[PDB]
């Protein structure tokens, strides 16, 4: 029967039929994972012969399955029951996991008992444990995966200055100027869990040290020196779980034989484990819940913050058009260009807004400007007006687009007539105490042509001959008062009750001897 | 013994409102009730015998309901995770086939339960109230409550829009009773399943969908045409249509035996395992993957939309305002030492544009930004803005460049010609325009302003005054300040005719020179 089985050949996956499609194929009709190495002198090595059929003949809850071997000249690779999950070093690092301590004490222990049986058998503890190949099931079952099939493996010095990329949790005493063997020392495998338990107790890579960080090169050769200290990446000085680090401790001083059998390591894990150690079977259940959960959460958090960026991605390319296009992107493709003639506009500015401002001092009225920008903004809401323009020389704003009524924005421009007025004795300059700055403003009614430009950030643009001809007849403004001109006064006549004066007839460049009037209230 | 004390003395005093509230234990879930008057009987004595008596694996537990004279309440555990019907409804969340399959086979096994024994009935087996346990253990509500229900006659909303569920058996009455009929509990499942079986919300097939009032009286007024919502025409569920089809049963019999139900349910069950936790495993396992899923898709959208957003906020502003975003929070306004502002305009603009049509004008001034964009490729020029015809721009950068402002004329006299040449208005092939430039060279401050939109604004007394004088300028010649006349003294390789001393308002006789090229 051994040498039926043995002469059986039940190992051999050939690499005919699998399809490809860190990098998964599949196989036997299931998810699988392959991992070759450069190598083209196989042979029908007995030895590995006899550790090959015995793996595969080598079972438990968590150890990781195998399936079949690469035995073709374009490769040879072993054949994995792939997982779900990354590597754990990934699964704590990505901190997007919220782990819980009962989780991290239930990880370590199912790490404990899985490399207990990988020791108790006639396979021996692996050579290499590192904590970036214990693989997470599907169910959530720890599995070491990787280990075993001694002659089937890219054991060589080839890459000599690069092997230091990744020897961190070598053994001490194996990762010496010497040619190590395969198997590994079961010392290593105390020291390669004290790492390990190290990583998933800090929750930051290997060899996490705050006060001083080195490359691999730094802590291979610190690690190498055996220095008097007993050099290890430090533990958090609480005395919450002193315990595991006192373990740990015991794993990793460089006395061969004090790191001791996991014998007494089960011990000392089920006596710490006694606050929640509770049973086998429901393990599952509550562990999954709890990661659910949190996933769950996590996922609400990222939703909820979407959103946020809608709400400022909509800010930025709708609000620039007058509130009338806040309908015309929100379903209003009926928002297209006017022909309204009864509209009313206000441009204004500061006397002496800008030669004082700019030349008191530098960088000391910004500020100010702002302010008035945000307070003049807010009161610009208490009316309905879509804001044109906020020149330089002025800002001007003309109704009428929120709602097509002819009778709106000739009352809406005069209400603004005396908040603008209300406004020269608003927005004190608080840097100035002794400081004033008064405001010119007019009125000019007449046909009017509002439109959409722009590709990028399109922006509404409401041109007219009456709009120039109002710039360059107001471009006389007096401080502290309102202009206002035949159109906007027969606006004035039918927009309401209101008390408008006589000034009498003003000489316009362009436009001549024009009778003009002042707003009162 | 029991009769001695209720053991059901809810009084909030325990709890801690903090509509679940907590109470020494997880969540307790309450629900209030209009009774507001009390008189409890040996009736209510059983009641309450009977609330305590199961304590069956898919029922849900209460404790003890409040009844104090001005509110009563029943203090149940708040399985939390939303609702059967809503963890369908939600898209996001995507049940397999054998996932809502299996969920249907533990409502059987939970209803099986629920009256074979002690209790007789409950009547209300909303799917809205059969919510999921914190770990994929379905219940059902409210069973028993001998009177714990709005029994107050509306005879109104309250019929329009909570009386749906129960089914014509019941619906073809006027004295609603505290349990509802046995074959009331088979239609309770009907429609139950009505509502697994496809995602749609409640008691609606495709096509006509009358609004829930027509709901409810065709389900009082039902014809021959047996109206149940028949399921969906894929035939790999065909069978439960078979049961569906047969459980709203006209003949109040035929509605079949409720373990039959079960049993058939068996024969049909997928042949998965008979493990009581693998299932509950395999579940939470699909729907941990499903979370995965849409964690992946929002992070995706969201990078997206923000990189989308990014972009545009770099076009608004000037390339210092990308760097600005880049990390910089804080910006205060740059006093520079010495920039120059081109001022540009046609001659005319304002009466050609008025004297053409507005609609066609839309088409003119798309023609009029076109033709601007070859000019915004000259050199490093940021456009402050584009009110009306003036089309104007500063060369000032973030950082020191080596007196390229004077650059900044230079572009401009590059890109005038080159622009009026060939650019036509599409809708006035017949008339043509000039473009005049109006150039100065001088200091300014410029920041951003405002922050929710913010905009860079530069202020100097040489930008006003120069766009004020450029404002009235030579015919087809770019005009330049002597001011950034002598500038274009020191940076060589052009030529400058110089206009001579032209009277600027508020600056008297100024020079100015004519750009030569
Ligand atoms: N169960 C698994 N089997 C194979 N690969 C996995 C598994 N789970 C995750 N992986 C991914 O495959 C890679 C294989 O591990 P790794 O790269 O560490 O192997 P290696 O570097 O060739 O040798 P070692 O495992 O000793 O480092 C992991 O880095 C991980 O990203
Ligand atoms: N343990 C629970 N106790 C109470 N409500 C819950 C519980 N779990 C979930 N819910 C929520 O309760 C809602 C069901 O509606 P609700 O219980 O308010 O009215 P009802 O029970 O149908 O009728 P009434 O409340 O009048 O008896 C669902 O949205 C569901 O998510």
């Amino acid at each position: 029967q051994l040498e039926k089985e043995l002469a059986s050949e039940l190992w051999r996956v050939r690499w005919e039929d699998v399809e490809p499609s860190a990098k998964t194929a599949y196989y036997k009709g299931n998810l699988v994972a392959v991992k070759r190495v450069n190598r083209k002198r196989i042979e029908l090595t007995r030895k590995v012969l006899f550790e090959l059929k015995h793996m595969r003949d080598v079972q438990n809850e968590h150890l990781t399955r195998f399936v079949g071997a690469c035995t073709d000249p374009p490769n040879i690779c072993i054949l994995t029951e792939y997982c779900p999950r990354g590597s754990l070093q990934d699964i704590l690092e990505n901190e997007s996991i919220t782990l819980d301590w009962m989780f991290r004490y239930s990880l370590t222990n199912d790490i404990v008992k899985g490399m207990l049986f990988l020791h108790n058998g006639a396979i021996c503890s692996h050579g290499n444990l590192k904590s970036s190949n214990c693989v997470v099931d599907g169910r959530f079952v720890l599995k070491i995966t990787d280990y075993g099939l001694e002659s089937f493996r890219d054991l060589d010095p080839e890459q000599g200055h690069t092997v230091y990329a990744k020897k961190l949790w070598t053994a001490p005493e194996l990762l010496r100027m010497a040619s190590p063997p395969v198997r590994g020392s079961q010392a290593g495998d105390v020291y390669s869990f004290g790492i390990i338990l190290q990583e998933i107790a800090l929750r930051s890579g290997v060899f996490h040290v705050e006060g001083l960080d080195l490359s691999p090169k730094e802590i291979i050769e610190r690690v190498t020196r055996g220095e008097q200290p007993p050099f290890r990446p430090s533990l958090a000085l609480q005395s919450h779980l002193e315990e595991l680090g006192l373990l740990m401790q015991r794993c990793w001083a460089e006395d061969p034989q004090e790191r001791p059998p996991f014998q007494q390591i089960r011990l000392t894990l089920r006596k710490f484990n006694r606050e929640n150690s509770s049973n086998i079977l429901d393990n599952l259940l509550s562990r999954m819940e709890q990661y659910a959960n949190n996933l769950e959460e996590l996922v609400e958090e990222r939703t909820q913050a979407y959103l946020e960026e809608k709400r400022k991605a909509e800010a930025l390319l709708y609000q620039i058009l007058p509130h009338s296009v806040a309908e015309q992107l929100k379903r209003g493709e009926t928002v297209q260009a006017e022909a309204f003639d009864s509209v009313t506009i206000y441009f204004s500015d500061i006397v002496g807004f800008t030669a004082l401002s700019a030349e008191s001092t530098p960088m000391q009225v910004v500020t100010l400007l702002n302010d008035l920008y945000t307070c003049f903004d807010a009161v610009i809401d208490n009316f309905d007006v879509y804001k044109v323009e906020t020149i330089g020389d002025a800002y001007m704003v003309v109704s009428g687009l929120p709602v097509r009524n002819g009778r709106l924005h000739a009352c809406e421009v005069a209400r603004m007539a005396l908040a603008l007025l209300d406004a020269v004795r608003s927005f004190r300059i608080r840097h100035r105490p002794q400081e004033q700055l008064r405001l010119r403003i007019g009125i000019h009614t007449g046909p009017v042509c509002a439109g959409v430009v722009g590709l990028k950030m399109p922006r509404y643009c409401l041109f007219g001959d009456t709009v120039n001809t109002a710039s360059r007849m107001e471009s006389n403004g007096e401080a502290l008062k309102i202009h206002l001109s035949s159109e906007t006064k027969a606006v004035l006549e039918e927009f309401g009750g209101f008390e408008l004066e006589l000034r009498g007839d003003v000489e316009m460049k362009g436009k001549g001897k024009v009778r003009t009037y002042w707003l009162l209230g």
